[PDB]
């Protein structure tokens, strides 16, 4: 079970759990568990659990874009967003 | 360009402009205008402008899923969300 990309996004982001959860709610496809399910299942890092579930359900690409969009609104440097997107 | 799906979504959602904008921020691909550009360009309905731009840039499907997900949290009936998804 290789969660390298999920772990990388978990480390890279500077967003709050509130904002990460809001992104998850928006981008979640129906075959992925709802946010409340994720939160309940989470032992330890919540953003790691969310990003693992996005990886498992093939939407981490979209979740990474959402996270990068909210980081852009908080003036995260463009090249740092592009570095994250390349990796994740 | 056929904007019927954009109009359908604009005539369906019960979310506020601010909530729609937050979904848009998450789902927007890089080649779509930022939310503030949309806001500045809308001559009529802001939500319709946003949905037309999503149609143009091939993300209206994702925006519709995001809005449906937030409506589902507001206890919008499940068949209504599915009607919107079927149409849009």
């Amino acid at each position: 079970a290789d969660y390298s990309r999920a772990e990388a996004l978990a480390a890279w982001t500077r967003l709050s759990d509130e904002f990460i959860g809001n992104c998850y709610v928006s981008v979640r496809p129906r075959h992925a568990p709802a946010w409340e399910v994720v939160v309940a299942s989470a032992a330890g890092s919540l953003r790691l659990e969310a990003f693992k579930r996005a990886h498992d359900h093939d939407f981490l690409d979209r979740l990474a874009v959402a996270i990068g969009n909210w980081e852009q609104k908080a003036q995260r440097p463009d090249h740092e967003i592009a570095q994250m997107l390349d990796q994740v």
